[PDB]
């Protein structure tokens, strides 16, 4: 009964880049048919925009700083990770039966002898490296065959990287051409053994692209319209219309649930090699539309009918969603989402109607950054990021600093969804809208507790992955292609 | 054998306003409709981003300056016009047996008697208003019903607007909640008379929306989800449907071509009641991209393929393409458009490498102010505007004062839409195209001649047209609704 269901999780993407969503020069045929045969989005939002906090808040279905994950992002060497007591949607559906797998990119820590790797959460598989891609040396790496070195250099003075099968390592560094490869096949195998077995699967794709540095297979180097960054986004898109091959081969497309989102804004820092927010301002790092709203497609044959919703809802309630979809319960503590299936279905309406943010270095003295209550949407604090430098707008700069607002910035994201032009720099309308904001983000802040920060227990270089181990001299004896 | 032809002209509509551009609020499912089932273009342009000179070009398939279309725009008492020597496409249709008409607004001049009129360029019916509906005051005019009136005002010290039938004043001022209506009507009558005679038609709808002041009927008062600039286009884009329901009705379905496009850019001078550019720079007045490169659909069932280019097209192609699509011979004068029809029908390319762009007040001494070929854009002169105040982005707003670049701003426009970063801010294939730009600007330059300015002419207050004529006081006296 229950659905096969696949979830596409990309990187650094923003509202702007997909062909369907406006971009002049991306090709992304496989995702604009996939929005042409199901469900698109308008006011689909994560809760913060890093890698690693809003990879904790899609799994888990709670705010980030529940549990700790901040400040800032996870590093090769930190201590710290995603609490194991933390329960996963892979948890959710392994205990109903699902056969889940995940490949690509996890950020969610690795700790002391891999505790904190996905085959501890619930995946029964796992192929993918286990934090971004561009934190170990890439000089030496070809992003681009035949021999096109990636650009820049990333991250210095640490082990090349990891990819895993599960707990092991199976290549470092791999060889970024022939990753997407590599996943299909993984993907495919996943699917085929579920059939066999007459159970469902759960597959948890998160990909590389389009994170920095870019790169690609040798079909797509050069064949997109926009460079680099394109050629990068357009092997995501043949990714996609690979799996959904594989679900026609498969007779499995009216019983398969596919959602497509990213996890958040683009890194305009990377200049014309970054992604695009569209209207949107800002970008990665900061709570400005364009940092915290993305892409996001439904699409189940002959269950989903094709459509535009522009109803509030959240990476934070997939988890729910998902739940309810396949007849699990849930576990059994606070959730901050809700299930989308109604709207899903269309049979109801989204349940949602706030959206509470966080900034990327989030403090119990400040509390929330910013609250969007139907089609108002309030700043009390702003702050530009070093993520989204090099626009013309100052305000997305890392020379903005953290600015308080009281009364708050407020903005009518149905009417301006640009974020220009503040309400109160008088209507009943606003007032009333003003006052629920700054009761809702009250009520917030003083319950919730921040759980101790994972990212501040410490780095240690002793945790890095290393395929030869015991190796001298670390890290550059850590190699194995 | 040839096809009727429906254009529909919007007036300041941004790139990023229809939903089929990635709008997230617009409801346009209409125009949503006409692109999914026919060819919808990427790169579509218009030579100069102010209403006067783009309807000139439109109409005749010649740079504005040409025939003196600058500076600025024409007001009321303007003494000039659209020069009657200059052949326009409605005249190239009609010698080929079309029968030719108009509804909206012309704003290429009235002059002494209504000599410059559209009765006197070719068209056979016209229904409209001669200039923009806010030249003229409006601060007593309702521009939603029941009694919502027009917002700020309008022009001051001049007479109501006029609705013309022909070159008699109908209506003045008009009451704005049923032009539509009007306007459908009319374009009924047309089609019909035509098909009775066994003769196609051509029909130029110029409509108002979204032009300041925004204005509906009372289905679509408040019903958009994007305040009263949302109403406005969803008005407008029901009145697509309509149009498209009266080519069915008819059976005229696969013998129609349909075009939609717009003047210029959207006017951010008017804050959340103006248009949005989406990802490009800036607006109305300025050579950005957010000021020239506009939407633009071509529909005809079982001619026209259903797709996206990304093949340069410009509004000065229209008459060529259409005459061409007429079996109609081209006027004996120098044209600076081409024929689209191999792209549009599948079998070709276009033709068209290069575009030209001139400012709002061009002069023979600069010359062109920026100039595309293949992916790159060279800015020579950059300058703000007035109409494109207020966003975050400084160099669009009407304190960037004109500036010289040499060498010019250079951009690919393939990878950064946005006109973001200056290549020469090196490559041997950048200087190749740089070489390329100078030379073509310097071409142009020495081969153009400025026809003498028709604003230039002055303004007579006397020129206002009066619908009780002899009347005192003017011009307050001079109205009849
Ligand atoms: C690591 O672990 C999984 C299982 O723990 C490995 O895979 C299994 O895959 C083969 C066929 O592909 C089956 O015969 C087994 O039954 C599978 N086990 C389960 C629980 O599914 C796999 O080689 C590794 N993960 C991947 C794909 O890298
Ligand atoms: C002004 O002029 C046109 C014609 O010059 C008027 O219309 C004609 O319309 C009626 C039916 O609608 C026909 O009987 C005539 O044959 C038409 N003439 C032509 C040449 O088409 C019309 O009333 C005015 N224009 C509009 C529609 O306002
Ligand atoms: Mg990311
Ligand atoms: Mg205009």
């Amino acid at each position: 009964r229950p659905p096969n269901i696949v979830l596409i999780f990309a990187d650094d993407l923003g509202y702007g880049d997909l062909g369907c969503y406006g971009h002049p020069s991306s090709t992304t045929p496989n995702l604009d048919q996939l929005a042409a045969g199901g469900l698109r989005f308008t006011d689909f939002y994560v809760p913060v925009s890093l890698g690693t906090p809003s990879r904790a808040a899609l799994l888990t279905g709670r705010l980030p700083v529940r549990m700790g994950m901040y400040p800032g992002v996870l590093v090769p060497s930190s201590r710290g990770g995603l609490p194991l007591e933390e329960v996963t949607v892979a948890e959710v559906l392994a205990a109903r039966g699902y056969l889940t797998g995940m490949a690509g990119k996890w950020h969610l820590g690795v700790g002391p002898e891999g505790a904190f790797l996905p085959p501890h959460q619930g995946f029964h598989r796992f192929l993918g490296i286990p934090y971004s891609h561009d934190q170990g040396p890439c000089q030496n790496l070809t992003c681009f065959p035949p021999a096109t070195p990636c650009d820049g250099g990333c991250d210095q003075g640490l082990v090349p990287i990891p990819l895993l099968a599960n707990l092991s390592v199976e290549a470092q560094p791999p060889w970024l051409p022939g990753l997407e490869a590599r996943y299909m096949a993984f993907a495919h195998d996943l699917m085929a053994d579920a059939q066999r077995q007459d159970r469902p699967f759960f597959l948890y794709y998160a990909s590389h692209h389009t994170h920095y540095p870019q790169f690609s297979g040798q079909s797509f180097a050069e064949r997109s319209g926009r460079g680099p960054f394109g050629d990068s986004l357009m092997e995501l898109d043949a990714a996609v219309g690979t799996l959904m091959t594989a679900i026609g081969d498969l007779g499995l497309l009216e019983e398969t649930l596919v959602i497509f989102t990213a996890d958040n804004g683009p890194e305009t820092m990377r200049m014309s090699r970054g992604g695009c927010s569209g209207l949107l301002r800002c970008g990665k790092g900061t709570t400005y539309e364009g940092g915290v709203r993305e892409p996001a497609l439904a699409f189940w044959p002959g269950h989903i009918a094709p459509g535009v919703t522009h109803e509030l809802a959240s990476s934070l309630d997939l988890l729910p969603t998902l739940a309810a979809l396949a007849g699990a319960p849930l576990p059994n503590v606070t959730l901050d989402g809700f299930d989308l299936s109604p709207l899903l279905l269309g049979t109801g309406k989204s349940p949602r109607q706030s959206l509470f943010f966080y900034p990327s270095y989030p403090d119990e003295v400040r509390g929330v950054f910013a609250v969007r209550t139907g089609k108002y949407k309030a700043h009390f604090f702003t702050q530009g990021s070093a993520h989204s430098d090099t626009t013309a707008d100052p305000a997305c700069h890392a020379s903005s600093s953290l600015t308080a607002h009281e009364p708050p910035l407020l903005y009518d994201l149905s009417k301006d969804p640009g974020e220009n032009y503040n309400l109160l720099g008088a209507t009943p309308e606003v007032l009333q809208a003003l006052k629920q904001l700054q009761l809702l983000k009250a009520q917030l802040d003083a319950a919730v507790t921040f759980g101790p920060s994972q990212v501040a227990r410490g780095e240690d270089p002793a945790l890095q992955i290393c395929c030869h181990p015991g190796c001298t001299p670390r890290p550059a004896c850590c190699h194995c292609p």
